C-alpha cells in the first residue's frame, strides 16, 4: 500500500499505491517555500487523490532542510525527473499507466511543477496542477528580497512563467484572492501568459483563504481560519478536471 | 408574470415577476457590442435565475440598433440606474427586497454592468456578475479600430478596469480561456484590478468556448459548440455565490 | 412563449414554449387531490424545467373545483391524452422533438401520472417522474374513508400500483419519509412492485420535508418549513435522470 | 496512520488515523456474506471517508473463513461492540469524538451494521449507513436455502427489519435496482419499515448495477460494469448525510 523510495542524497519519494487495470498516477509537490515540506500538503493530500482513484507520488524534494549550499533549484528537476524515470522503469509493477502521469504542486512545492513543465521527454506530464502555486521569485514572494537568497544572479531565470510555451501541458490552477503569503498575481499573470500560448487550461479564484489552505478539509488546517468549505470545492474541480483529460486521451 | 416598462426614448425594461415574501431581485445586461441585444442572453438567462428563485429586471439599454446619434455609454448608466429607481419606489408591489438587488451582465452586456459598479446612491447592486465582460475599449475589442467607433476622443475613460475601487461591489467573473470575440484578459487583468483593491470576488476560466456562451445550454446556443456542459457549470457556481451572498447580508 | 390551449369542457392545458432544434418536452401534472390544482406544483415547477431546457405542456386536467358529477378519473386519463395528441399533431410548430415526450406528477397529480403510465399507444412517455405521488386510494390517502369519495364501488381498480408491468416506462420517484399527507409507502410500495417487473427507475427518500414540498425553494413554499435546501436537490437529480434517459436513446 | 489492534480469537479491527481537533470516526462493515471480507469493501472504501475526514475503524470481524463451528452471527455483535468499548476507552488517544461515531455495513456487511442498530449502550452510533445491506436471509439472500446454513431453526430472529424501532438511529440506505445478489427489496421494505417508526433517514436507489459495487470508482471494481460513475454519487450523498448530522447533533 505504501513505500518509500531513496532518490538522491537528499531527496525522499513516498509512492502510495493500492489495488483494484493500470491506473493513472500522479507526482505531488509540497509546498514550504523551497525551506522544508509543508506537511499539511502531503499525506493528507495523498490520500484525496488516492481515494479519488490515483496512484501517487509524493515527492520530498531536497530542501533546506538538510543543510543547504548551492541552488539546488536545478537539482531538484533532477529528483522530480526521476520520479517518472522510476515510472518508466517500474510502471508494469506500480499497475501504473505511463500515459497517464500527471503533476500537482502548491505554494512554492508549485512552482517547481511548472518548472518541470518544460524540456523533458518521456517524462512529461500529460497535465499538471497548482494550487496557489509561485510564479516567479519577483510575484511578492519570497517576501523578503534576501532569505532563502543563496546567491545567484540570474534570477529572472527562476520565472516559470516565460518559461511558458505551446508545449506547455494543460494545466489546473486555483488560489485564494487574499493569499496573503502569495499575491494571486502568480496564478493571475500565469493565466494571461499561459492562454496566450493556446495551451488549455481551467482556473478558479477563490474570495478568501490563507496561504497553504490545501484541501481546505478538517484533514488539511491548523485552526478554524484554515477550514473553508467553499474553497474545499478545487478538489473535487480537479478530479473532474483530471479525468476529463484522461478521456481525451486516445 | 411578466410586463414591460418603457424607460427612455429608447430604453426597454421587461420585469419578470414571479408570486411564492420579498425575492431578490437581478438585473441583466445582455450583451452585443452596444449595436443590438444578444437575444441568447436575455429571455434564456431570465428564466434561468427566476427559476433560482430571484425577480429578473432584462434592461434592453438604449443601442446602434434605434438611430444611433452620440455616444450613448452615458446614457446607457441612466436607463438602469432608472431600472434601481423603479425597484427603489416600487419594491413593496415588486415584491422585491431593495436591499437585495444584483447586477448581471455579459460581453459587452458586462462592460455596461462593472461601468454602473461604482459612483451611485440607493441604486448600488449588493453585487455583480460578469459573463465573459468587456473591460475595456482598449482589451482586443471592439476588434475593429473604426466600427461602433462614434468619436470621443477620452477613449480611456471608458475603461471600467481602472475604474474599481474599494467601493466596488463584489463581482463574480468567469471567462472562456479561448473566447475570440474578447480575449480572457479582460477578466483576467480586471481581476487583479480587482484583488490588488481587496474586492470580495469569485472567478472562473474555463478551458474552451466561443464567445456569448451564456449558458451553454440548448437553451442559449446556435449550434452543438455553443452547447458546452462543463461551461453551463457557470450559472451554478453563479447560484452558491450569490446566494452565499444573500446569508452574509444578515 | 406561452400559449393555452382549451381541451375539454373542463380541462386547460398551458403549453409554455421557447426558441433557441427540437427541445424535449414534458408533460406535467400538478396535485391538490382531485380538488383542485396545487398552483405552488404548477407555473413554478414548469420554470424549473423550462430552464432546464423543457418544452413544459402544463395540464389544468378536471377537478371537483369546476361542479363534479361523476368520477372523472377516466376522464382525465383522456385529457392527458390529449396533450400527447396535441404534440403528435403539432410536433413540428411546437418545435417538440415527439420522441422526446415525457410525464410528470406529484402528490394526487402523479397518480393520475403513473395512472396513464399504460394502456396507450404514440402517445406513450419515453419516462415519468413522481414527486411525493399518490400509489392508490387505499395508501394512507385519501385521508378521509368519505369526501372526494363519489361513489363506484370498484375501488382496487383505481390503485396504478397493480396497473405496473413490463411495459411500465422508467420513472424517477422520490419522497419525504415524514410527509403526513401521504405515506411514503406510497412510492416505497411502488419502487418494490416496480422493480420486480425489471423497470429501469432511480428513488429518492428525504430525511424530513410536508406535502407538496415542490421544488422547496423560496419559489416553491408557503413558510419557511417548506423551504428545504437538501430536498430541493431533487430537481437536480432529476435533471440529471431525464438527460441519462435522453441520450439512451439514438 | 495506521495499525491494528487484536479483538478476540478470530477477529481484527483495523484502526486507520490521521492527525490535523476530535474528528468523528465511523466504523465500517465490509461485505461477504459471513463467508469473508469483501477486499473491495475495506481498504478502499476506509480512505474515501478518511479522506472525507473521518477517523476510520475497518472491522474485520469473525467469518466462516476460519474454521466454522456455530452461528457467530451473535460472536459478531459483540466484535462490533469491542470496537466502541474500544473507542469509549482510547476516545482521547485516537483524537476521536465519542459522541460522533457512526456505522457503516454493505451487502451482509450492512445486515450486521443495522443488527447492532439496536439493544446496546454507549456504544450506540449515532448514525449507520447501509450499502445494499442484507435485511433477512429471508429476502432472497442467502441465494441457496442450505449453503452458509450451520442451523438454528430460529431464522425470522435474523431478520434485522422487524428489529427497528423508534430508538433505531438515522440511516443511509441505498441500493441498485437490478442487484441480483441481494434484491433491492431488503433495503426497500427496510425503510417501509422504518419511516412507519418515525426514523429519520435518508434513501437513494440507482437504476442499475451489480452487488458490491462499493464506490463504483476505478478503486473499487473488478470489470468495467463494476465501475459506474452515476451509482458512485452515493459516497458523495452519504457524506453530506453524516455531516448534515454532525451539525444537527449540537
Amino acid at each position: 500500500n505504501k513505500s518509500t523510495f531513496s532518490l538522491n542524497d537528499t531527496a525522499w519519494v513516498d509512492f502510495y499505491q493500492l489495488q483494484n487495470y493500470t491506473f493513472p498516477a500522479i507526482i505531488i509537490c509540497p509546498g514550504g517555500g523551497y525551506q522544508h515540506i509543508s506537511q499539511r500538503e502531503s499525506d493528507p493530500l495523498a490520500l484525496a487523490f488516492l481515494a479519488q482513484g490515483y496512484q501517487v507520488l509524493l515527492l520530498n524534494y531536497t530542501v533546506m532542510n538538510k543543510g543547504t549550499n548551492y541552488n539546488f533549484l536545478s537539482q531538484n528537476l533532477e529528483e522530480v525527473q526521476a520520479v517518472f524515470s522510476l515510472i518508466h522503469q517500474n510502471h508494469k509493477e506500480w499497475q501504473i499507466n505511463p500515459e497517464q502521469v500527471f503533476l500537482l504542486g502548491c505554494s512554492a512545492g508549485g512552482h517547481l511543477a511548472a518548472w518541470y513543465g518544460n524540456s523533458e521527454q518521456i517524462h512529461r506530464p500529460k497535465g499538471v496542477i497548482l494550487c496557489y502555486p509561485v510564479t516567479s521569485f519577483t510575484f511578492g514572494w519570497p517576501s523578503d528580497l534576501s532569505h532563502f537568497n543563496f546567491e545567484i544572479e540570474n534570477i529572472s531565470e527562476y520565472n516559470i512563467s516565460e518559461k511558458v510555451t505551446s508545449s506547455t501541458p494543460p494545466t489546473f490552477i486555483w488560489h485564494t484572492a487574499d493569499d496573503e503569503g502569495v499575491p494571486i498575481y502568480n496564478s493571475l499573470k500565469y493565466c494571461d501568459r499561459l492562454s496566450k500560448h493556446q495551451v488549455p487550461f481551467e482556473a478558479h479564484f477563490f474570495e478568501s483563504g490563507p496561504h497553504g489552505v490545501s484541501l481546505a478539509n478538517r484533514t488539511t488546517a491548523p485552526s478554524d481560519a484554515y477550514c473553508l468549505p467553499s474553497v474545499h470545492r478545487w478538489v473535487s474541480w480537479a478530479s473532474d478536471w483530471l479525468e476529463r483529460q484522461i478521456k481525451n486521451l486516445e
